């Protein structure tokens, strides 16, 4: 394949039939989003948000994009903005992966650091605050903007179907902003009412009423129920334990050469769990958002 | 694309015509080998090496593979040996990228650390010594084994020609083992004598008689002149400065969303340099062996 710009490599990621032991002898399919130029499923979102921002006449040549992110979206966004020569300011909460930040910076963005404890909420508050002091500015707001799920709706979703060798029994996915799950579940359920949708979250997330605290799994986890969920018939909301997610990261890497992040491990943990209360010979599809190489600074592969 | 195992992702890497300013208004094409499952062009060698090892009846189910690597070859070899249930011991000099080491152990290899000052030469001596204490063992020996250049000869080389939109004026490549350069130059020069072959080494490397010292650029650099060089007519040997390599690593990421390792920077450095003693409108092809995300622990993006 011959490419001119890096943006061409966004999407069209492989779908792998994990050569692993699945209960009731069913099959789990994962989309290796880490093969995106920026190394995360977020690359898609980023390009799309900026596109939407342009088409809606809310962004121009000298506009200053400001957005709260945990890092991966910041990367996907910085890549897009970089392509359009758009000044970028990313607001990210203090304790997230060093590499994401270095990468964000490396791609040309300017990071604003909010207190670890304030989480995404503080980052969002801070982004909007700054947006109000910068006249020519646009805040994509990936946690509310509908363009978010719309993004995965026309790219990811169709791509999953195209590779699937059979009817998708269920679709498990991790949720950070929710965008990925929603936008894809939306498309899949609207092509087969049967496809059950399942959201996954780390212990310490609110999606299941649990108490709100900090988790070791990174990338997923919510601090308020995501607005993009009324477009999907949520068949079940699973809360995966930290050790469970990481244990999977370790295994997949040691037994099937799969370098996957925690969010990806949590997804696999969830998908394998759902496999038990599902008909035999079923067909589950899930998403691995990024590589474990992105969390090597956190000793991801340690116990 | 639907895949069964990760090994199916090795190779068929994109060829990018870098959207950058070039001397004499020529063009530089780079093969983004960081898109391999293991994140490096080494994935190729690792597979081929073990493959050759089997066909030559030098490897069996219970054999212990021992190889001196700087990390990448080790990762690719770990993948391949993991695929055949082969025990792996990788001898790597002390000061190479941490991530490479983590990945190597996470993939299942066992690392043996040689002194940083002894370099690859200390790594080789140690490999061979260990190899002689283990009866059923095979040392692929990427620095001497002809399977090395051969591996890229039938994969990488053809791949380049496949996408190249015009005759290749010259092919610039970094050298660590020599393999990649020799292998690809060999094929290319035998498909067009006009195609010039240029090797690239970091300051501190012996190719140009320089004094032998430690360099910041990682992945390339030789401590003896690689034997695979008699198969190619070396048209020029460029020794690239550390700052030069890294300055490119910085630029491509801040201007064209390209996350590249130092080895890929020295490469671009040398390629652009050559564009100045080459006809106008020329066509140069080079190779970016791995991502910058692999040297984040080393502050790759810092000045
Ligand atoms: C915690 S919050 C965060 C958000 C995003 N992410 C995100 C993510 C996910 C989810 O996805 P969504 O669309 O749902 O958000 C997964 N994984 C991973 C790794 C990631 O990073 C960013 O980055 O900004
Ligand atoms: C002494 S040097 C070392 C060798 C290998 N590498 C290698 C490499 C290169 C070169 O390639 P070659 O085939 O020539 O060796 C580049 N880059 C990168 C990143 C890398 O890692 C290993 O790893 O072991």
């Amino acid at each position: 394949m011959l490419i001119q710009h890096v943006q061409e490599l966004i999407g069209h990621t492989p779908l792998m039939a994990l050569p692993i032991e699945v209960p009731n002898h069913s099959h789990i399919y994962a989309k290796l989003e880490m093969f995106n130029p920026g190394g995360s499923i977020a690359d898609r979102l980023g390009a799309y948000l900026i596109e939407d921002g342009l088409q809606r006449g809310r962004v121009n040549a000298k506009t200053t994009i400001i957005e709260p992110t945990a890092g991966n979206t910041g990367i996907g966004l910085a890549l897009a903005t970089q392509a359009h020569h758009l000044r970028t300011i990313l607001v990210v909460p203090e304790k997230f992966s060093m590499e994401k930040q270095v990468l964000m910076q490396a791609l040309g963005a300017e990071i604003v650091h909010t207190p670890s404890e304030e989480g995404i909420k503080g980052a969002i508050r801070k982004a909007e605050a700054l947006a109000a002091t910068i006249s020519n500015s646009y805040v994509p707001m990936q946690f509310k903007n509908p363009a978010n799920p719309a993004a995965y709706y026309h790219t990811l979703a169709p791509e999953i179907l195209a590779d699937m060798p059979a009817p998708i029994t269920a679709f498990v996915a991790g949720a950070g902003s929710g965008g990925t799950f929603a936008g894809v579940a939306a498309y899949l359920q609207a092509q087969d009412s049967a496809t059950k949708a399942v959201v996954v979250e780390p212990e310490g997330s609110i999606l299941n009423g649990g108490p709100a605290h900090a988790h070791r799994t990174e990338g997923i986890g919510v601090e308020f129920i995501p607005p993009f969920f009324d477009q999907v018939r949520i068949d079940q909301t699973l809360t995966i334990a930290d050790n469970d997610a990481f244990a999977q990261v370790r295994h997949l890497a040691r037994d099937h050469g799969l370098l996957i992040g925690s969010s990806s491990g949590a997804a696999l943990a969830a998908s394998l769990q759902l496999a038990t209360n599902l008909p035999a010979n079923s067909h589950i599809v899930t998403i691995f958002p990024d590589s474990s190489e992105r969390y090597l600074s956190q000793k991801i592969y340690t116990k």
